[PDB]
């Protein structure tokens, strides 16, 4: 039943960064992907080419389409957005959804409430410290690398440009979650990254908490980004859920 396995990577970064768990997931026996998202690929037009989330999620719906059966959503950090717009939408190709210390937020609800400071449980000031508008994009802060560094990458064993793009598209930081009624009937699993600093344990648990009826979740003790200090245990975790996913 489950054919492919979509990764989906966050703000800034490209399809790439998952190169690491990419064929692990492979020898499970599956087609697995990692795209570039639409203004993720140098030479595309960047962020101002991304008109909405049809258009800057185009890229896993074309994979989806050409899915010989069911698939697998991965979302990292900015990705959950993009994987639970996806769910709304193609919903008969879709068997599960992984947010990998991602954004959930629940339906008619827009990622941005988690990002901004409020309450209870809410607010990444160390990204908004860190990540700068320009123009309607968003960017990088070049003048504090090392900070940069430890911040979003500390579980890198610094990563290679090809991980990377310079400009992000503000459109699925305001589009909201759409999820309605057979996309809810999705299973959903939520990987934890428990020493996270991008994105506080404690606002990954008032994502999960606040998303109407259960989300299964596995906790993995990685900051950031837990494709790089750990593949292995995220691979097997992930194929562990494509084994199965309504019994996860």
């Amino acid at each position: 039943t489950v054919t492919d396995i979509i990764l989906i990577h966050g703000a800034l970064n490209r399809g790439a960064c998952y190169d690491a768990v990419v064929p692990l997931l492979e020898a499970r026996g599956y087609r697995v992907h990692a795209p570039d998202l639409t203004g993720h690929t140098p030479g595309d037009g960047g962020h101002l080419s991304v008109v909405d989330m049809e258009h800057y999620t185009r890229p896993v719906a074309d994979i989806l389409a050409r899915a010989e059966g069911q698939s697998i959503l991965l979302g990292h950090s900015l990705g959950g957005a993009s994987i639970s717009w996806l769910a709304q939408h193609h919903p008969d190709k879709v068997a599960g959804l992984i947010y990998l210390t991602a954004v959930l937020t629940a339906p008619g609800v827009t990622p941005e409430t988690f990002v901004l400071p409020g309450e209870p449980n809410r607010g990444t000031p160390h990204a908004l410290d860190l990540i700068q508008p320009v123009d309607r994009g968003l960017q990088a802060d070049f003048s504090r690398l090392e900070r940069l560094r430890e911040v979003f990458m500390g579980d890198y064993p610094m990563p290679p440009a090809e991980h990377f793009i310079q400009t992000q598209s503000t459109v699925p930081f305001g589009t909201p979650n759409p999820m309605e009624g057979r996309a809810l009937e999705i299973p959903r699993l939520y990987i934890e990254a428990l020493d996270d600093v991008v994105l506080p344990i404690a606002v990954q648990r008032q994502m999960q908490k606040e998303f109407p009826g259960p989300v299964a979740v596995v906790s993995l003790p990685a900051s950031a980004a837990p494709y790089y200090s750990m593949p292995e245990r995220l691979a097997e975790a992930i194929a562990d859920f494509a084994d199965a996913p309504a019994e996860y």
